[PDB]
């Protein structure tokens, strides 16, 4: 132990879409992440905020996690803490800087779809096709469920459907005129912004990374195979130690078939992109960003774990 990941604002960390701290109360969003980072230091805490629901509205993630920042800094005796959020987190964590600059010192997002998923789009285009609408009631039933029985409060307040909009790439641009940022390129252009923005008077550091794992490789008759370049082909033990290995490389197929470009299963390159953007070359699908399943990763991947201690060397290094 030391003090390698020790930041003068505390740490934490938003969890996005499915998630809460630790599912079912057993098992943490943020894989040994947490354990890590105080080992080296840091003081970090980690939200638990409706899986399924807006951003922004009273009773969206947004409200949610700026009334657990106000916790932490009640507890820490803190000013300002430092965000980083995984996937729909680096949303919510815009939102909180957004509405509450004073109390955040840095944002930094992880796979966050910050322009959308077309892998959202194409499973709202799914239901358009029921007539009836039905199949839209009965299967937001279901994941709302999931979202009570696996957060580890029974959080009631879940919204599959206010989630899956949320996350389409139509409604990501709408939330982009709603919550500005300096660290946000134009739409359309695949860039990113400003390491920094200034709110209120208040300066915060803005930064991103991505996985890419997920590359279009191969284009036959207008149909375009992917190569998942975080396994050794085929053979890797993640395909059969982790499902979500062979699952992400499915719908990131999807993805590039719906002209995203490289992307990690869910969030293209050009998708994840905000503020300084420290990478994009990570062989990594989007579950490999927060050490999951279980710790289990392709050959080719790096250690997500000691890329987010880096991070917070790096957040101490700049000052947050
Ligand atoms: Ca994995």
């Amino acid at each position: 132990a030391d003090n390698y990941a020790a930041t003068r604002y505390p740490i934490i960390l938003v969890h996005g879409l499915t998630g809460t701290d630790k599912y079912a109360g057993v098992l943490e969003y943020w894989y040994g992440i947490q354990e890590d980072l105080q080992q080296r230091g840091a003081t970090v805490y980690v939200a638990n905020l409706s899986g399924f629901q807006s951003d922004d509205g009273p009773n969206g993630r947004g409200e949610q996690l700026l009334a657990y920042v106000k916790t932490v800094l009640a507890a820490t005796g803190a000013t300002k803490v430092n965000l980083v959020g995984h996937s729909q987190g680096g949303l919510t964590s815009r939102y909180v800087a957004a509405v509450a600059p004073d109390l955040v010192a840095s944002v930094t997002t992880i796979g966050t779809p910050h322009r959308g998923s077309e892998f959202a789009d194409f499973v709202q285009g799914v239901l358009a096709y029921d007539p009836t609408g039905l199949s839209s009631t009965v299967i937001a039933a279901f994941v709302n469920v999931f979202g009570i029985l696996t957060s580890s409060s029974n959080n009631t307040n879940q919204d599959a459907l206010a989630a899956l909009k949320t996350l389409t790439t139509a409604q990501a641009a709408t939330y982009n005129q709603n919550y500005p940022s300096a660290g946000l390129g134009a739409p359309g252009s695949c860039q990113t912004g400003a390491p920094t923005e200034t709110v209120g008077g208040n300066t915060h550091l803005l930064y991103s990374w991505a996985g890419t794992a997920i590359q279009p490789t191969i284009s036959v008759g207008g149909v375009t195979g992917a190569t998942d370049t975080s396994t050794i082909p085929l053979v890797d033990p993640a395909n059969a130690l982790d499902p979500s290995t062979l699952a992400l490389f499915g719908t990131g197929t999807v993805m590039v078939n719906r002209g995203s470009g490289q992307n990690d299963g869910v969030v293209s390159k050009c998708s994840a992109l905000y503020g300084q953007v420290l990478s994009t070359s990570y062989k990594w699908n989007h579950l490999d960003e927060i050490n999951q399943l279980l710790g289990v990763r392709g050959a080719n991947a790096e250690d997500p774990v000691a890329v987010i201690r880096t991070h917070a060397n790096r957040l101490k290094l700049a000052g947050v």
